[PDB]
Formats: C-alpha cells, sequence, structure tokens
C-alpha cells in the first residue's frame, strides 16, 4: 500500500489501497487504477486512463499520452484501457485514442519491452508481445499471443493474427496472417510460425490442418480467392482454419506477401 | 506563467514570463526560452539552447545534449538553435552542435515524435516530421516538409529534399531527392511524393513539370548528367524544377539509387 | 564529491567518496560504484550493479534493469558487472544477468548511444560502440573495438568480432566475423572493416595477411571448412587469422552469409 512522497498524484485519481507509485512518477486525474498494479519511478499515467489488475510500469514509462496525430484536438478527453497482469517496461509509451468512442485497447497478460511504441486508437487482445524498440502506428490491432520481435514497425490499419510471429526488423506494411512468421524489408510471409504452435501446446492434428490450409493458399498454383472457397467446399473445418478463411476475407489492406 | 517548484532552472536562463515549465525539469545556465513556450515534466535543456515561441517539449525530451562524437571537445560552449512552433514528444532527443559557429539549426513547425533523434550539427528547416524512432545522424540536412516515417536511420552529410518521403524502416546512405519517395534497405527512389505534393496543394501542372523532370532523370534511358542538361536546355523551367537541378549538382554524397 | 540533495540513494549503495550523482536519480541497496564514476539525473542504478572507474551515465540512462526474459526469477540477485571509462548516453538501457554466476558484463572503455540495448547475459569486452537506437538481445558477445551502427538488431547467442563493423538497419542473426563488415536484412558480410582497421593502426601487412585470409575463406570457390584447413597448411599464421580461423569453428549459431 506504500506511495512514495515525492509522487504527484492528482487527487481525483481513482486509485487502489493495495497499488504503490515510485519516486518522481506523474498521475492525471481522471485516472483509475485497480488492485496490485505497481508503478515504479518516472512514470507518467495520463488522464483518460482506465487501468486494470496487476499491472507493472517500469521506470520512464508512460501512458496514454497525446496521439502522434497532427489533426488531433488535444481538448478531447479520450482514453487508454488497459487489462489485467500486463507489463510495460522502461520508457515503454501508449498514446490514447482520438475518439471518445474509440479508445486505445490492451488485454490482457501483454509485455510492451523497453522503447516499444503503441500508437493512437491500436487495439491489443492478449499475451502479446512487443520487442524492444518496436513499433506500432495508429490503428494496428493485434489479436493473441502475437510476438512481435525487436524494431519491427507495423503501419497504421494493419491487423496481426493469433500466434503470428514478425521477425527483428521487418516492415510491416499489410496484414501478419493468423499462425504465420513475417519477415523482411520488404516483409513478406515466410511460413508456419511453428514454434509458436507448438509452445502454445497446438496438436499436430490442428498444426497439420494449420499447414494444410495455408498450402492450399500459398503452395497450391492457384489464386487466394479460389484458395479460399477450396477450402470450404471441402468440407467442415476446425475453428483456426476457419478463423483463417476469415482473416484473409476481412482484411483491409490485404495480406503481406508471400515469401 | 506557472512552473512547477521541483523544477531546478539556473538563475541567468532566460525564460520569458509566459513559459511553463514542469515537474522534475532541469534547465541549465545559457539557455534562452521565448514567450508561449510550454515544457513538461522531467525535461531537460542543456546550456547552449536558443529555444523561440510557442514550442512544446513533452515528458523527457532531451535538448543539446553533448554532441555523440568521441572527438568533441566537452568544454566548448555550442549551441541548440530552435525556431517556433516545434513539439518534440517524449523521449526526444537533440544534441547541439560540435563547433562554436556550427550550431544545431530546427526552424519553424517541426514535429519530433517519440524518441525520435537529431545529431550534432543537423540543420533542418520547416514543417518537417521525423517519426517515432527515427534517427539523423550528425551533419544531416532536412529542408522543408520532408516526412521521415518511423524507424528510419539517415547516414551523416545526406540532403533530404522539400516535399519529400523516408518510408518506415528504410536505411538512407545517399541524398533523398526534391518531392520524392524513398524506401528499403538498401533503400532506393520509388518515386515521386504525390501524395504529399497534392496535400501541400501543389496544382496540377507542377506535379506533372516535377513528373515530367524526373522522368527525363530517371525514366529516358540517359545518363544523371545528360539528364539534367537536357532539362536546362529545354528552356524556361519552373523553380521547383530549377531548385531539383541544383539538388543534384550541388549534392555531396551523390543521390539515392532508384529502383 | 557532490550529490546532488533530490537523489534516492540506499544507504548500503557503495559509493566512492569522488563520485558525483545528479538530480531525481536512484541507487538501489547492493550497489558499487568506484572512483570518478559521474551520474547525471533521473539514472537509475539497480540492485546488483558493480560498476568500476570514471564511467558516465547521461539523463534516464537505466543500468542492471530486470532482464526481458519471461521465465526470470525476479527474486533472485542477479549482477551488472561495467569497467572503466565507459559512457552510457541518455536513455540507454542496461540489463542485467538471468542467473547468480552469469551476469552481465561490460568491459572498459565502451560508448552506448542514446536509447541503446544491451540485453541479460550479454559479455562485452573492451572500445566498442552501439549506436544510437541499437539493441543487442540476451546472451550477445562482443569482442573489442566492434562497431555497431544505428538501429542494428542483434540475435541472442550471436558473437561480434573485434574490429568489425555492422551498418545501419541490419538484421544480425549469425555471427560478425573479425575484421569484417555485415550490412542488410538479410544481413550479409560485404567485406573488410578496412577504414578500422586502418584508424586502428593496423600495418599493411597485417590488414593483407587479415585480407587473403578471407580470400581463401570466401573468395576461392571452396567450403568454408576446407578454406580454414588450407590456411593452416599453409604454415605459420599471424595471430589475427589464427583468431578468424577460431572464430569460426568455435561459431555457435554459424557465421554471416557472405555477399
Ligand atoms: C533480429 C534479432 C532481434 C533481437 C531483438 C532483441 C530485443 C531485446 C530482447 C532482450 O533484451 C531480452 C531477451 O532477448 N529476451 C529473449 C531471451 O534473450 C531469449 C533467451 O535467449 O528467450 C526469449 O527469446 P525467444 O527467441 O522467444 O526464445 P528462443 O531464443 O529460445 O527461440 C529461438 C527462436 O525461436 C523463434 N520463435 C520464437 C517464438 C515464436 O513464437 N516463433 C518463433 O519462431 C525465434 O525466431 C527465435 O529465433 C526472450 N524473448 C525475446 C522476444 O527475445
Ligand atoms: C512502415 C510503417 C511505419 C509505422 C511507424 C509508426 C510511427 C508511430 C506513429 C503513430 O504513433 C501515430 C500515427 O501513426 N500518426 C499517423 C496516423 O496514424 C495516421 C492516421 O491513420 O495519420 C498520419 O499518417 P499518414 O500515413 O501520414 O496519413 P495516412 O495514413 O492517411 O496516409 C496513407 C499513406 O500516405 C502515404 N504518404 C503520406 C505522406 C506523404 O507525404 N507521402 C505519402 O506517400 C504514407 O506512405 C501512408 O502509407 C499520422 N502520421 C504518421 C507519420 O503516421
Ligand atoms: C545508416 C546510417 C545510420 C545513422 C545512425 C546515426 C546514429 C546517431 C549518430 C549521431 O547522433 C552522432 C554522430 O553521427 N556520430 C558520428 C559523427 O556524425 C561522425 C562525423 O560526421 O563521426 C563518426 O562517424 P563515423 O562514420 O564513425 O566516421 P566517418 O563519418 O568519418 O566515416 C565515414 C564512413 O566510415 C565507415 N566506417 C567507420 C568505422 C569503421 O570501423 N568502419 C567503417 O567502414 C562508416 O560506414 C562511415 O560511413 C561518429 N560516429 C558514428 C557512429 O556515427
Amino acid at each position: 500500500m506504500k506511495i512514495h512522497p515525492t509522487a504527484i498524484i492528482d487527487p481525483k485519481a481513482e486509485l487502489h489501497e493495495s497499488v504503490e507509485v515510485g519516486p518522481y512518477s506523474i498521475i492525471e486525474g481522471n485516472v483509475s487504477i485497480q488492485e496490485g498494479t505497481i508503478i515504479e519511478g518516472h512514470v507518467k499515467i495520463c488522464a483518460g486512463s482506465e487501468i486494470g489488475k496487476f499491472n507493472r510500469f517500469h521506470q520512464g514509462a508512460v501512458i496514454g499520452v497525446m496521439p502522434q496525430d497532427l489533426g488531433f484536438n488535444q481538448q478531447l478527453l479520450t482514453k487508454t484501457v488497459i487489462g489485467d497482469h500486463n507489463i510495460f517496461r522502461e520508457y515503454s509509451n501508449i498514446h490514447k485514442g482520438t475518439k471518445e468512442d474509440s479508445p486505445t485497447v490492451i488485454g490482457n497478460k501483454n509485455y510492451f519491452m523497453g522503447n516499444s511504441h503503441v500508437g493512437h486508437d491500436c487495439i491489443l487482445g492478449n499475451n502479446n508481445i512487443l520487442t524492444h524498440g518496436a513499433v506500432l502506428a495508429g490503428h494496428v490491432t493485434l489479436g493473441n499471443f502475437a510476438f512481435i520481435s525487436g524494431l519491427v514497425a507495423v503501419h497504421q490499419f494493419c491487423f496481426v493474427g493469433d500466434y503470428s510471429m514478425v521477425a527483428g526488423l521487418a516492415k510491416v506494411v499489410q496484414d501478419v496472417p493468423p499462425y504465420s512468421t513475417v519477415d523482411g524489408n520488404p516483409s513478406t510471409v515466410v511460413g508456419l510460425n511453428s514454434v509458436g504452435m507448438k509452445r502454445a501446446g497446438f496438436s499436430p492434428e490442428v498444426r497439420n490442418a494449420i499447414k494444410h490450409a495455408y498450402k492450399v493458399i500459398y503452395h497450391s498454383g492457384i489464386s487466394t480467392r479460389k484458395a479460399l472457397d477450396e477450402l470450404e467446399a471441402s468440407g467442415n473445418l476446425i475453428e483456426q482454419v476457419k478463423y483463417i478463411i476469415k482473416f484473409f476475407r476481412d482484411s483491409d489492406r490485404g495480406v503481406t506477401n508471400h515469401r
């Protein structure tokens, strides 16, 4: 329940009694911080921030700061929604939404390495890793268990599928498909994120069905449109594969070129 | 006119009366800060810094710090010259000059996104954008309205032309030509920065003349030297095109290869 | 001998009397800082940190922070060993070891530019340069006089040889061989780091023997295995060349592909 005396916390900020705030941190008004959340030193939590339970914010992390959008109205009250059990490492930088009804949303059990960045209006699910120095532009969506490696940049309006991986230094300009590994500049889909599926304990049967789905899509000499139709006409598919199909059809920017 | 009590500001620092300095910021001696400039928390403004009007320095921004030059004499009094209406985002990092008569110069209406870096002796004009995590080496020159995307690195002694764009993750080793888009590792000129010229309200006539100039240079099967001569012998050219020609001739490192 | 009043330093921390600690810095218990070491503002030195003589830690540098390893036990007492005459620039980030008997080790006369990162269990020798925004993963080893340029990422378990260079933006996934230059994504060995060998004052005879060694390895139409055997059967070799041979044989991940 210990808070450092040299912390500047607004009277109105709704901090749970268990919460810890370190030296020279600054918490603004219109802030909710729930149970078990530990804040270190020099952390800034900006107005609009709704932080859940058992999160950690390491030194210099900056939460709910202004959108890096030159057309954004700074007098607006916009939000940063953060779930439970997230870790924000040193100088990680999370920006709030650009509209009253579009917050920046982070789920549970995500890990933001030092100096990593989440732009305005990003939506992240659960158990994601954003590695050191990686930057998401505004309006980037991650599903669950995505691994984004160091110094990656993700273009605005891209989706990153569940259990996908993006290697160091990759320039992502289109969607990263589920269960897949993306790499390079220009980046391409390399193949399956097998290591991630195994780590996640996917049965060999599911992993093979995911493999067959992408064999059809990417390794059968037919267009993506025809490949998706073939998969469906094939009969009853597992939900992972239905998810792959949906992901391809709903894609806004399109899906990263295959290598 | 409000300054936070926990700020360490040198008595000699020349701050205007309107200026605002946030919690735990450190301003040194030999600092001039003009009217309307707002400084947030944990900002450091180093000796030699001449800051203009209506600038903003977000949390943790570091201004006029020592050159990352191992041969530089730290006892020297060198400057960081910053104009009006500039925005320096969280943990952005601006380094001072390496000589008494060569300051680091930033003009007006520039935007430095979080964790972006301007090396010693850089010269930047007006209305430029330095996107998140981007780094300019020492002695980098930007004109006006250059857009430099996220996690770009620019080599020392490169020039970046007006209304040019550099995409994520590009490794810039030679000049970025005016009105052009550069991308990749190794980077190349992709084509015209049409989006930027339109946004800037260039007439179709000017945009087409810029297009014709580069068609000759890059798309007519002739050497750059011959292409520039052809353009001039063509008669009276618009000033944008004369600027393109001058930019190519005055280039020190040469101009980025075309794709 | 001057320490700022607003610094939070643990009573148990073993700081030499000459040491300087700037405003709003935080030093923890179980910290040794030797003679002549200057710390600026907002620097954090974490438990386990053994800092030598005449080092400098610029504003916001974070030393001995927790490993970015999700399987690491945070209750463990692990170390960060730093030698003499090192410079850590603004917001540079050094992480401690993951085991009691495996510290993170930095030698002497190294330079860590702003926002550069050394992951858990890295071993660095002397006179190395880690340029702005560059990131080393955990278990990265650098020898002596390695120059690592801006925004480079180095994969876990890679070795970087003496007097080697890695250009901006390079994605390093295998070893960087001694006296060599590595570049790109995917990165390759470009050739010899001649500039670095000359700067270091290598005689033309040694530089030529290094050149001949790599000519055999990389420019004689024979496998690396055969090339190394040929070099040895050639007779008495200089120690630089023996070092090249050893480096290739002892390599864990293998050595970066040649261009
Ligand atoms: C181009 C290199 C970029 C380097 C960036 C360094 C950032 C700083 C990081 C450091 O500070 C902290 C420290 O580095 N953290 C890492 C730590 O060093 C490492 C221990 O060595 O454990 C993990 O690395 P992991 O690679 O996840 O486990 P491992 O090495 O056993 O797996 C080997 C291969 O598995 C593939 N793979 C893994 C997962 C997956 O889902 N799919 C997949 O194929 C990957 O491509 C990888 O090449 C930690 N997480 C991270 C994010 O690094
Ligand atoms: C490889 C991806 C790198 C991602 C790096 C993210 C950094 C963090 C950024 C976030 O935090 C904040 C947040 O991302 N800021 C951006 C914000 O998200 C976005 C709203 O979505 O508005 C702008 O993006 P813009 O791309 O300028 O406008 P828009 O998306 O409508 O234009 C589409 C295309 O126009 C081309 N183009 C644009 C200008 C030009 O002159 N020429 C040109 O061709 C570009 O190549 C681009 O692909 C904001 N500025 C910036 C710098 O991102
Ligand atoms: C892709 C560009 C990446 C830019 C990243 C900028 C980071 C911020 C940096 C700034 O803030 C601070 C500021 O930039 N620091 C640099 C400073 O600007 C510069 C003065 O201009 O002096 C040095 O640059 P150096 O390149 O070492 O000396 P020089 O320019 O005379 O050598 C030219 C060529 O030598 C080759 N070479 C050099 C050494 C070697 O061993 N082998 C080798 O071949 C390199 O590939 C290089 O292209 C300083 N060190 C650094 C690390 O930049």
